[PDB]
């Protein structure tokens, strides 16, 4: 089957690490730190990796029943799946699919329905993924909420993420630092691999969004390796990889001109020939086009 | 010419096209008491977007712009901008900005703001009532009720992220009203450039809906939300733009475990599905079931009964 990538523009696509649209393309050096996101990870022949699942609307969502911690404003959620069925901690994934893959404090609304009468309630809530109580691989996470009495036990409860917060500027979130999915009780397991360019003169190409900020002075940059729409495309097509590297051209259909070319690696990330940080300047109708399979030794034209 | 296909994603792997939440189930029911005229999740099979439909579920019922307090109240007017923060053009031939809510109800979420000069941020609970006379997205503004009367700054980028719906009053589940369109220009003018209403016409047929349950945030809301097409199907047809070789695409819903067909349905080229059933029914399906395009047929094709 012939390999292809979607023809959607950058602004028509969704971030694969948080439920927000893509905004722009960025490249920069990343030799000095580990790039190992767990969402937005898929091979070109459609194997999902890490905590990756198929729709952006599920990313950083949590579902379960909740119990108040003491008589505080904090609540423990005992996690269930997207469709309210069992989460199995022995499945060989790092954490439930869609679990946040960065250290930070995510604000949203915790909502609940009482099954017996259909009454509903919602409260502002924050989940700190750097907390010792962030233990989704064990099956639970803890929220700080704006109530100490309103949530009922044994009732379906959902967290919808909205944005990020900071305390003390732009020191958090840390988008390339993975949470400890088992807290202090164990090390992370079954991770999608860290990524790096292996070819001299190349850098990763990132698909960039700005997370909403909800308090303080947060770092709101969020970079993903693949748009969510590419994840879902590769998953469905499952086109065999004929080499380890697919050559893509970013084209302007208004002029037929190629703006730049890049390498899509079979294991699911893109590199460009550039040195230094750079915010790409792209036309509104630009899109990526697969042109050929190449080997690891192909030299890209400078971006 | 390019063969037509639908996605092989399962129902639970897909997203509602009318609110940013996952699909839960397939549902068919009678629609003669309603005008079914949603504006989101509208796309022809050859890839022409209709109504207010755009391409990602994460943008649906989101609003962006700058805000100004209404008097000394807890209400704020948002002067809308586009998704990428560029100016919104009210002269575009659409009913309202793409992604605008297409039902009458009260949507609760968080209104968030960044002050660009110093990177400071803030967020407050907020509700937009889409049946309000101040819901005028086609004119470029909507009004939010918030939990603050002083914290939002003027001239700063502000975003509403939707979460769920609320209800007020002794008549439980009386709102939202998912099949009642808002007045996108309020009292100023009638709605324009709408995607058309859809209805089954063939004897024994009903619409097939892709159904989600909206989170509820207060009161006793009706949380059912039905779309005509999953968001992934919209995106698929838009990209593929496979020509429609007849009025109707015959689909079979298949269990890939057994290869057995569970039911068949008619995907009309203007972008909605009918099935041969009468009455309310949650379809009984295996979780790995998916839709498969089998052949181009016509409006009068008589389906195997559900």
């Amino acid at each position: 089957k012939p390999f292809t990538v979607p023809i959607l523009t950058v602004e028509e696509m969704s971030n694969s690490r948080f439920p927000i649209p893509l905004e722009k393309l960025y490249t920069g050096p990343s030799s000095a730190f580990v790039v190992q996101p767990q969402n937005g990870r898929c091979t070109t022949d459609g194997v999902l990796l890490g905590t990756t699942q198929l729709s952006a609307v599920n990313i950083c969502n949590f579902r379960g029943d909740v119990t108040r911690v003491g008589i505080s404003h904090d609540y423990t959620m005992n996690l269930v799946s997207q469709n309210w069925n069992n989460y199995d901690p022995t499945e060989e994934i790092p954490a439930p699919l869609g679990t946040p893959d960065f250290v930070g404090k995510i604000q949203g609304l915790l909502t609940q329905t009482t099954r017996a009468d259909g009454s509903t309630r919602a409260h502002k809530a924050t989940v700190s993924t750097g907390s010792v109580h962030f233990t989704p691989k064990l099956g639970s996470v803890q929220f700080t909420t704006d109530t100490n009495n309103d949530f009922q036990t044994g009732q379906n409860t959902k967290f919808t993420p909205v944005g990020v917060i900071q305390d003390g500027h732009q020191n958090e979130p840390q988008q390339w630092v993975l949470p400890n999915y088992s807290g202090t009780s164990g090390h992370n397991v079954h991770l999608a691999p860290a990524v790096a360019p292996t070819f001299p003169g190349e850098q990763l190409l990132f698909f960039r969004s700005t997370m909403p900020g909800c308090s303080g002075y947060p770092n709101m940059n969020l970079d993903c390796l693949l748009p969510q729409e590419w994840v879902s495309h590769f998953y469905q097509e499952a086109a065999p990889a004929q080499s380890d590297v697919a050559l893509l051209r970013f084209v302007n259909p208004d002029t037929g001109r190629v703006l730049f070319e890049c390498k899509l690696h079979k294991s699911g990330y893109i590199t460009v020939a550039h040195t230094g940080p750079y915010d790409l300047v792209i036309p509104p109708n630009g899109y990526f086009r697969f042109d050929s399979w190449v080997n690891q030794f192909y030299t890209l034209a400078p971006m």
